């Protein structure tokens, strides 16, 4: 009953073992998880989450510098409670050449990270880290509320 069949996406316990890991009442939940779209990001869920009967297709939205988490139930309740979001390539563009900026000393110069910082703080989220290398942008959060850059 759970589903998730869009390419790239997959789950931390992978999909296939999900089956397993239900019980006997029919419930799979499971401690900690992760929904990435490969090369996109992917949102980390501490604790004990119950995926019973979850449409993960129509549920989470990882794209390219942005994430949607229900197009909803209450705060704390589904997938919509505390997470960790991380957004992979988030990189800027060279005004000039219009190619990405990957190079980390540049990244310093132009203080990319503090962009995302500030833009995590006027999406009320908790920024962690900008890990240069894969253009990875953490932050955490309370709920969903759409979160990521808008270049």
């Amino acid at each position: 009953g759970i589903i998730l069949t869009k390419v790239g996406y997959y789950t931390i316990p992978s999909m296939d073992d999900l089956a397993k890991i239900t019980n006997e009442k029919g419930e799979c939940i499971v401690s900690d998880f992760t929904i990435g779209r490969k090369g996109y990001g992917s949102i980390y869920f501490e604790g004990d989450v119950n995926l019973t009967n979850l449409n993960l297709d129509d549920i989470v939205h990882i794209r390219r510098k942005e994430v949607v988490v229900y197009l909803k139930p209450p705060v704390g309740e589904g997938l919509n409670r505390k997470a960790e979001v991380t957004l992979d390539g988030v990189w800027p563009t060279d005004k000039t050449s219009r190619c990405l900026i990957k190079s980390p000393d540049r990244l310093a110069d132009i203080n990319y990270e503090g962009r995302l910082e500030a833009v995590s703080r006027k999406q009320g989220a908790q920024f962690k880290e900008y890990r240069p290398e894969t253009g990875s942008w953490v932050f955490k959060v309370s709920h969903f509320a759409k979160y990521g850059l808008q270049d």
